[PDB]
């Protein structure tokens, strides 16, 4: 496996969708940010419910989140400032409002 990669990020936010490379070693919301998008966060930490967003396609890794339990991750729920793509991912966000 590659030492070091990127993965394709579409983000279907409230004001449209945006696209762009996300390294294996950056959230997210990072790298979101490094692209000029605004997301929604407070914490930055796993652990509460505003950066989550709903995974629609492709695979991440939330090993850094906690807030989330084991039937919401499997029902596809993200906390962006927690999560590394290891796939190209699709993630619609700003979702804390239906998460909770
Ligand atoms: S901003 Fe709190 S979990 Fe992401």
């Amino acid at each position: 496996s590659p030492e070091f990669a990127a993965y394709k990020v579409t983000l279907v936010t409230p004001t449209g969708n945006v696209e762009f490379q996300c390294p294996d070693d950056v959230y997210i919301l990072d790298a979101a940010e490094e692209e000029g998008i605004d997301l929604p966060y407070s914490c930055r930490a796993g652990s509460c419910s505003s950066c989550a967003g709903k995974l629609k396609t492709g695979s991440l890794n939330q090993d850094d989140q906690s807030f989330l339990d084991d039937d919401q991750i499997d029902e596809g729920w993200v906390l962006t400032c927690a999560a590394y793509p290891v796939s190209d991912v699709t993630i619609e966000t700003h979702k804390e409002e239906e998460l909770t």
